[PDB]
């Protein structure tokens, strides 16, 4: 068992916007509603990590989460984009599809993306080209001109990001 | 304990690291070239390989980490192994008859083996490795372009936990 904070750096470097957001929310709120627990939990499962939810003796909902090295299937991009739209207490979904563009812009700014980077992303989103906007985000983040793959799965994003960071 | 990943090694490690694990388990030691290739791979998956000692004096273990892993080209192009060394890329470094025997022991089908040998003969080491990935995961097309042992692992984990 290990704390979720062991993968803070990893989320920033290799997690797609949709999992990055869930990691953040889990870390700041100490919980996630079902949709989030599924999307994020299953993503981690795909990498080979087991997320564990626990209730602390003193019970703030009073949960604590951990992870360890290791049923349901990790969600693809189309699954995330097209089904289970997030409600107000929810942090799941795809921020390209689900975030109001003003709020998406502010998230992307907090991520230190360039204005030209942001502007290309927002134009792709207007077009409903969510996955291509996410490749664009992959390119900005890894500082490469062509991601070189056709994005269709948050788990693929991770493997492809790691492969670049691994040389 | 290093034996906790014996199973994982058969299911998701590329040939090159699966042989390092087997040799470390059998030989209770690996030379530097081997320790670096396998140790860094493990680091890439979030594990630290170390030897346990007794602090009170004047066994290889693995644990969660509390280091850039070698790529396919780095392994293939450099440091050919000597006798006594278990590092490198089997596709490039093993005698084809010994590679055939290793694949048989991995339960690759006769047809699978022939495809892999043909590819090795043309020097398409990575593509042979992709063919091996496809056969051990029973998928017709791996869908990615392989250039790093940690990528092989990462992609295997997606399938296995799918
Ligand atoms: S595109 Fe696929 S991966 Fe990128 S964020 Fe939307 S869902 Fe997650
Ligand atoms: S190809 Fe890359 S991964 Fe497959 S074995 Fe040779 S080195 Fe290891």
């Amino acid at each position: 068992p290990n704390s979720l904070d062991q993968i803070d750096l990893l989320s920033t470097k290799s997690f797609p916007p949709c999992m990055r957001q869930l990691h953040k929310a889990l870390r700041e709120n100490h919980h996630l509603r079902h949709g989030g627990r599924m999307q994020y939990g299953l993503f981690l499962k795909g990498i080979g990590l087991t997320l564990e939810q626990a209730l602390q003796f003193w019970k703030d909902k009073g949960f604590s989460y951990n992870i360890r090295h290791s049923d349901y299937t990790p969600f693809s991009c189309l699954k995330i984009i097209l089904s289970n739209p997030p409600s107000q207490g929810d942090y799941h979904g795809c921020p390209f599809r689900h975030s109001d563009p003003e709020l998406l812009k502010q998230k992307l700014q907090s991520y230190k993306i360039s204005p030209g980077g942001i502007s290309q992303i927002l134009d792709l989103v207007k077009g409903t080209h969510y996955q291509v906007a996410c490749q664009k985000y992959f390119e900005m983040i890894h500082n490469v001109d062509d991601c070189g793959f056709s994005l269709n799965h948050p788990n693929q994003f991770f493997c492809e990001s790691q492969r670049i960071l691994n040389g």
